[PDB]
């Protein structure tokens, strides 16, 4: 076992979809998987194993923030032998290159965290996803007719930012959106030789203040779920 | 409502106990409170309001890590008008002065996070609790005959540490244990002029290699919980 | 001996009151102690041993700035076996919560120094006083009818600040006043397992530009001296 | 004209290959291009324009180190309207996954430079290439039967390193090799909204202690050069 | 008057010798100057004005550490119109090129302080003396037959060091000795457009373990003192 | 050999003049040296050995930026046994104390590079030239009737600065001009126990926007060349 997961070793398939919100994980298990079994529930952070088009797939919640994400991803890789980790979530757009309902593939994750300096010699770690996984996402999106937006995201320790004046500067350097875990997902997978990728759905635009209707939010997140499950099968 | 709490304004009493684990919050509501009502459940992060010896008290989960804690504490203060926040968490002992299941009161919370440098001019913010709450904790512990251990804690972005060499230095500087939220609780309550304190029970021990099960991390710490409820009565 | 103190080992009592100004130390020895003996005078930095209400008490000057304070405190603890160190001084108020003649108890000391990053793994050390000593100060102040103001102070390397625009931000985070040694006193005592506390008297308000009359400055500092000597006896 | 390029505006095609060594640039012009013309030679840093299979392609030297690279890339983009920049450099292998003369495509460029902290709010900029160019490189390599190694590189300010202990950690985090310009190329192209990619051939090997001669660093990498020209056709 | 000097404006000559120890300043006044008058004594930090071979020269103590030194130097320049400041201090040798009682002239002062990063855009300020004063020191030493050692010093916030491993690296980079004020003297005089130089005599030796008594640190360095007075005549 | 120099060991004289621009090195060899032999040309970075007034002197190009300069200087010292390195170049004035055509002697080199923090314990290295060499430059300039301007320079990683608002602050702290290599030259020579000095010619004033005519630029650089060759003979 671990302190944060009470699944049996072997309960997880080697491919795992992750979301910060464990109720979104539950929703995916119930709506999209066949024969879905809840396999962990410590701290109400739910994980499941089921089948998608006959393919075994696991789902796991990771909470909010780099430190929370790093706990679960570390345990999934080191204890539960998970090999491929696809994070899907929402993000707040900061770039004119993206709009509401877009799906972003993060080919880099910048951060205001100290975690990668602590990991990496007090230097600048370029936190990046597995290239083959990003290729698979691109080819699957084209097959599904999804216009995948590709660029960096900014992973913040702050949901309520003290640096909103800086969003334009991040957009200048090709940061399409802000979220709070990708840099930790990527650095952990890099450390532990696992394949990881982050996709995020634009439900809010932090510049133009636009926001999706609650029904639209379900629809756009559903399209992201289908993309994720298709690239893992 | 906030993006992470779906309570109505006014559902929270001005005094609130916090745990990272919403199931420890649920345990406390069911075991120790009268007329307890679940008031929020976004992302499965439960919160409750109820009575202890006729006094209204709220409970709220804050998830794992400074970024998660800061989100919930910020919303509790600014939207739900919470005035006193008492974290009753778990921690890993690094000092030979403390043992498994000891209760520590954090007179300061050091950190490897960048959040306080971002908050505070890139200088050293010494994150500290409210002194009146600390005095109340000390006096209540004396009244109840509880041996309260008092010192700093170190709040890390890492549970699985890359600086295991460094725990002895931490302990030398009177850090009794490591956990992952106190510095964020303290800095947020400082920012927002609210009263906060962190108590934690030792669930893991660097020196003895003891570690509690997930069930024990919920159920083994009634002495902490009773201390907290008695402080807020 | 040491390079900076020429007292005999054993000349110091285990409890020592400190001030930056050695002439203030001399004043205390002459006005408040019985049988006071000058025991060190290297670099004109005077220290004394005498009796207060039959209690042996030492006094020692520590100069200005964290680096100066750290030299004397290190020597007092390691060579002269001093166990409890109470620093009293003036400070410049930056918070609307305090006014001229207030006495502040510093339960944390933030800093713009690099000293604690050098001491503490390049992380954020929360520099804090000994809790039991702060309890003793609080109980003694209540016995004497002193309205003790409690909060953080900011210990600066700069008397003539280049960051005056930032005072409001420090006051927001519960820094009541600025001085130049507390963070070094606290970190040194933490390193060396000694008990330390800092009190400071508000003789100037850096925001409202108010300032005490020279006679008022003597009176307010006298009240602080009495509080200190009473808590050590 | 610019202080470092004496070409006429319009002399550069929109697609440009880059090497740190202007004599590798000269070699490519003479060996692989039709109707090649030298278009700039300030500071002996040569650049050319010519044709490959009827398609116009430019070549430009960028010197050694991030500061040198940033100068030339900034001018190529802002003054000479270059749109796509493909570095084909050399690097020192630090990972057992790669061997001498292997071709690496840098999916990210970590660094010990301060340039990106200066650019990017003192946070961590994850310096990354254009994804479309990366896909083009991958697909062209597959078409040509070239075994393209894919991972991060570490861009250092040092060729003769003071952190030789640290190469193993770099390699653990999937840094295949060390070189000295990719992070600057990537950050400058991000700043200026241009498409950039870095390929490098292994000219030195940490583990085997192999190292090529200066002549071999010009002449030994035709497979890299052909990959690059085929990508831009 | 200033908070730390109670001289009248005009009491200081434009040329001033500085020591950290006010009793070394007093020693110089009594032993080497004609008609010496004590002009300031706040906090027992003495200063004098007198004549050497008919030329007016002032002396002033600056206490221990960069923060203390910066206070006195700032006031001497801005209020008392001092133009040339010559520190004649003590230092701990870390290089085998120097021996006990050697006189070092600090061509640069490296530091572990944050003060210069705070002053200077968070970049590296290379703190250096006035070149004309350095030339004067060199030429006067030659004239007097004094073997002046020339190199960098390292100005630390610590006398009792936590980086004893690091002294050999310091010495490799031509740091002959460690002391605690030169970088602050140099940075303050740079800020304020005044001429400053630091000479120091070796009072402690890392390699031989030699260390002088407090009395010897006042009385053993007449050769330094005579060099300084001859330079300012 | 080395990767970046193809001269024979022994081809270099122990005294070497350096410039960033290898065509300026060529110009010096052709116009001012007797019997000049080109001895290296890797990457078109030319170096020469010849005679000046019967004195053997070498010349070597070092490219732009600290990282480039550090490669060549390291190789010159460690492989080719060069003992004295005099860098001459142009610089952009930022101080009212200097004007067009002035020659500056840099007695310190500040920087925005991370290189000296990486070299030097994450502290502040005061990067300084060899004092005897600076003496020789001063005495030679006086003999030649040159009004040598003496002060710090600022060595930047950025030719196209993002911090132009800060030039006035650097001028305040006695930075007379900006260039891009001196801090690296100085730190490398300090590490490796070689004698180094940087002179620079003011061809542009970055404040007043003044600029020398192309013919004046040749004349002023010629005067600097003569000063350099005279101090090495
Ligand atoms: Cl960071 C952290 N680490 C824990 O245990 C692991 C550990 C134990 C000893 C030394 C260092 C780390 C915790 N147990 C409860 N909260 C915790 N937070
Ligand atoms: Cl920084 C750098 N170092 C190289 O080789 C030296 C080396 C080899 C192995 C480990 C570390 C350093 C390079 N070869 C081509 N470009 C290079 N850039
Ligand atoms: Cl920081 C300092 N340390 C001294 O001696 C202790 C020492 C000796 C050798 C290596 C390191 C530290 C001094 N003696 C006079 N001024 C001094 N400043
Ligand atoms: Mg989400
Ligand atoms: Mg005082
Ligand atoms: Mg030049």
């Amino acid at each position: 076992m671990t302190p944060h997961i009470n699944a049996k070793i072997g309960d997880f398939y080697p491919q795992c979809l992750l979301c910060g919100d464990p109720l979104r994980v539950s929703y995916i298990a119930k709506k999209f998987l066949q024969d879905a079994k809840e396999i962990t529930n410590v701290r109400n952070m739910l994980g499941f194993s089921g089948k998608y088009k006959g393919r075994g797939i696991s789902l796991m919640g990771h909470g909010m923030g780099i430190a929370s994400c790093t706990i679960y991803v570390t345990e999934l890789i080191k204890t539960y032998q998970v090999k491929e980790l696809l994070r899907i979530g929402t993000c707040g757009a900061i770039s004119p290159k993206v709009g509401l309902k877009d799906i972003i593939m993060a080919t880099g994750a910048s951060t205001d965290s100290k975690t990668n300096r602590v990991r990496f010699l007090n230097h600048d770690l370029s936190a990046t996803p597995d290239f083959e996984l990003s290729l698979r996402a691109y080819q699957t999106a084209k097959r599904l007719g999804i216009d995948l937006k590709v660029g960096n995201v900014f992973s913040s320790d702050f949901f309520y930012s003290f640096e909103t004046h800086a969003f334009d500067l991040m957009a200048k350097y090709n940061h399409l959106a802000i979220e709070m875990e990708a840099a930790g997902l990527y650095a952990t997978a890099m450390e532990l030789n696992a394949k990881a990728l982050c996709l995020c759905s634009v439900s809010d635009h932090l510049i133009t203040k636009e926001a999706l209707s609650p029904k639209e939010r379900v629809e756009s997140f559903d399209n992201m779920i289908i993309l994720a499950l298709e690239m893992m099968s």
